């Protein structure tokens, strides 16, 4: 059974480029964020990550590192996966939307 | 970047039959607990689980459910995997050790 409990930290990590993608191509944003979260979970066993329900927090992720896992290492891993989508590419065509 | 943080709960779940296995067949215990943790992580994406470094806590696991995940559901899942090892079997032969 459960015999004890203690507080652990849950971080809110803002990923600027994803928040901006959401503002411009929300549907693409949804696709990328869900593959991102799935792949991070499939390839990493030492942290939890997820989106928030509030759309005002689109682009923000909750992050919970396992005991003994360095939060800053988790962020580096998340960003490596994020950079791989080369989201910068999309903003180059945003002007067609004016 | 990190823009906020909050406290989340980390539970200590004692698994009696594993604690008892550790007391009698520590090496088997080590093998089972490490496959258990690996399989729970591979097949479940909504909670973190792990052993503690203190051997006095052998048989106890830290458990951190993702936001919105019901801790009691996590325990049921853990026990399903634990029961599958049929650890009761081992204690039947413990008397040969007297």
């Amino acid at each position: 059974m459960i015999i004890d409990s203690q507080s652990v930290v849950q971080y809110t990590f803002k990923i600027d480029i994803l928040e901006k993608l959401y503002k411009f191509l929300p549907n693409l944003y949804h696709s990328i964020v869900n593959e991102l979260v799935e792949e991070l979970h499939l390839e990493n066993n030492d942290f939890l990550i997820g989106t928030y329900k509030d759309l005002s927090k689109a682009g923000y992720f909750y992050v919970i590192p396992a005991p003994g896992k360095n939060i800053d290492d988790v962020l580096k891993t998340i960003m490596i996966y994020v950079h791989d989508y080369e989201i910068e590419d999309y903003f180059e065509l945003e002007h067609h939307h004016h």
